[PDB]
């Protein structure tokens, strides 16, 4: 097993830093979080939901400036978030066994915050 | 297999004197319960984000009519745990999505209260 | 199973409260929190992920002003945070019959949260 946690301030997110954004998100996910009602928000719950799901995996840092593309926040039923990992999150994942990881997201005037758990 | 659910609800997001919502929403034995509390608004707002949290680990789109979330009972036995009771729809859904046990836990500060919940298939 | 959160303002934690400090975290917890680049931030961490392993264990609570001494935080050779019970704590866990505790900490500049899960 794993599990993670991250809170966000929403203000941690710069919309208009188009070089962060697409460093760090998929284009799906910028285009999910593009089209929601607060788009900041979106996206701090999806960095939450990226951090939680990382935490969940117990592996070692890439380093605090490491990308977190690699693990995309993907949809079920329209707005529902689901885990897929790609290139280093993946082969860090399988390494250490994690079969599967599931996440959810909340925020409020406060910040974001995401959960993840993992399943070996 | 598995869900996980979070929920975070500002204190003031629950108006207690708003007895329509309330009827709506809470068990009579979770308004007993939560006016019963030390800070009863801040008790109400984490059984809110409790069963919020709760929702979001059954991986249903939604319950099927309506928003209301008196379906999802948190249960409370002194000193111990709180615990979760489905009925209605919720019960249904859940049933529906292979849901067969659901685990929560909830926390507030000055601030906020929050809810995490983990359903098991 | 079972499942624990708990979220912490950071001012929360009086760091010149010795007794407060003492009474609560074990010497190797004080050790790593004063040694983290925000000290208040790391033992409010370190105080959610104590509540949110107690939470859960499934067991009653001692009351609100019981020592947490016995849920001891580890970071170290670890990548994760992880959870070892002592005392009463190891007790009461073992009685509930829990064979393992997973906790994940975050933190912003206002407020720390944790999340613990628990096997059984
Ligand atoms: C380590 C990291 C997750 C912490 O993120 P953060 O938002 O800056 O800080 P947070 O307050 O939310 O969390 C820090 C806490 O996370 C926990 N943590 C640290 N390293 C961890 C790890 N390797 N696995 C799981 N949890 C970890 C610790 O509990 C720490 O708190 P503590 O020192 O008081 O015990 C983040 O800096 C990071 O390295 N992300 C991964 C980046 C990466 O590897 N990129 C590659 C793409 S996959
Ligand atoms: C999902 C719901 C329980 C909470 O939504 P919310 O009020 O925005 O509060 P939260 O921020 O805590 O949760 C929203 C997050 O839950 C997650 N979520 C959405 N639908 C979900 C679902 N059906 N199951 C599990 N998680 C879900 C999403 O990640 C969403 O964040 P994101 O879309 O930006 O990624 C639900 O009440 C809702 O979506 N309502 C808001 C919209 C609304 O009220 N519309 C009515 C029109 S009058
Ligand atoms: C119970 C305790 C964790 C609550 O901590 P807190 O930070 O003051 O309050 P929080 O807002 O974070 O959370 C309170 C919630 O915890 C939940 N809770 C209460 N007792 C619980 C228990 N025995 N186990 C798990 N969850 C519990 C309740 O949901 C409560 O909210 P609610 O009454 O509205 O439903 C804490 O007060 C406590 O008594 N710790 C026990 C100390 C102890 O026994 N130490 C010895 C180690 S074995
Ligand atoms: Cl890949
Ligand atoms: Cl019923
Ligand atoms: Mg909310
Ligand atoms: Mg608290
Ligand atoms: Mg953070």
């Amino acid at each position: 097993g794993g599990v993670g946690v991250d809170v966000e301030l929403i203000t941690s997110i710069n919309v208009e830093n188009d070089t962060f954004i697409e460093r760090n998100f998929t284009p799906q996910e910028i285009e999910y979080c593009s089209a929601q009602p607060s788009v900041q928000s979106s996206f701090a719950g999806t960095w939450s939901a990226k951090e939680a799901v990382f935490k969940s995996l117990g592996v070692k840092s890439l380093g605090g400036g490491a990308a977190l593309k690699d693990i995309e926040i993907v949809r079920v039923n329209k707005n529902a978030p689901a885990v897929e990992l790609h290139g280093n999150a993946k082969k860090a994942a399988e390494e250490a066994g994690v079969t599967d990881v599931k996440v959810s997201i909340s925020h409020d005037d406060l910040q974001a915050v995401a959960v993840a758990v993992s399943t070996k």
